[PDB]
């Protein structure tokens, strides 16, 4: 049971150490597609690259690659798409991928600006009566409505293919009060934010995957799709205890480099699934 080997770690500030055990043991595949020199500017972080295998394709002639991953977690029955935040020149791309991929939610997990720098491009409208329009994409967004709340903002979008006039409604789950530093304090209000994303069908079988992003789309996502995945499987198992998120994480690890990227984000992952059990039980 994870709850002792949470004690066993803490007690014995051991979490560097298992932090680099995964490190050792992670999977590395060819990305030879995100490392072309016409892909240069189409990466936020020259280090971090979807894997050729697991990489979501554009749907357009001329250039298909987009740095996102697809991560399939077979006995869970849960698809994920991890990507970085967009770039100004990649808003179109994304809102494309969203549109191929059949996606209904969007998951972002980081603000625009954090300590200082940009860490996303403002790829959704900030009032209903000024849409956006994504011309080398040929996709229009909409704002049709938006519920802040303390600790995330849910908004509802119509994505509109100005090619064919069909329109999809996409919900935008943005997590508000991640700090610019560390992990938050407790995970409840993560547990809130996640249990909501469920509620709403997002993640369910009869739609595309979720797209999930931070900036890098492997830190704050990585912990997104942890938690969501191990609480899935105690519920499905005869054994609840039988979950081991080292095992789980390392699966995750063979479709996105890195996911999971500070000791401090592996720990917080242990206690947001400790307390979710909680929930599940
Ligand atoms: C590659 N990269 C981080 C950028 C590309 C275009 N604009 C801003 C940044």
């Amino acid at each position: 049971e994870m709850e002792k080997e949470f004690e066993q770690i803490d007690k014995s500030g051991s979490w560097a150490a298992i932090y680099q055990d995964i490190r050792h043991e992670a999977s590395d595949f060819p990305s030879r597609v995100a490392k072309l020199p016409k892909n240069k500017n189409r990466n936020r972080y020259r280090d971090v690259s979807p894997f050729d295998h697991s990489r979501i394709k554009l749907h357009q002639e001329d250039n298909d690659y987009i740095n996102a991953s697809l991560i399939k977690m077979e006995e869970a029955q849960r698809s994920y798409i991890l990507t970085q935040g967009p770039l100004p020149n990649t808003v179109g791309h994304f809102w494309e991928m969203v549109w191929e991929q059949k996606s209904r939610g969007v998951v972002m997990l980081n603000r625009v600006m954090e300590k200082g720098s940009l860490k996303c491009a403002q790829y959704w409208p900030q009032k209903e009566e000024k849409e956006m329009i994504f011309e080398d994409t040929n996709l229009k967004l909409t704002l049709i409505s938006e519920d802040i709340k303390s600790y995330y903002t849910v908004r509802q979008l119509e994505l509109e293919n100005l090619t064919t006039q069909e329109t999809r409604e996409i919900l935008h789950f943005h997590y508000t009060t991640w700090p610019d530093f560390g992990v938050p304090e407790s995970p409840a209000s993560f547990l809130n934010f996640l249990f909501k994303v469920r509620e709403s069908g997002s993640l369910s079988p009869e739609h595309g995957p979720v797209v999930v992003h931070c900036s890098a789309g492997i830190g704050r996502s990585g912990t997104f799709c942890l938690a969501d995945t191990c609480l899935l499987l105690m519920d499905k198992r005869k054994d609840p205890s039988s979950v081991d998120i080292k095992k789980v994480l390392l699966e995750m690890r063979k479709f996105r480099m890195g996911l999971i990227q500070t000791a401090d984000q592996l720990r917080f992952s242990y206690l947001a699934v400790i307390e979710g059990a909680k929930f599940i039980m």
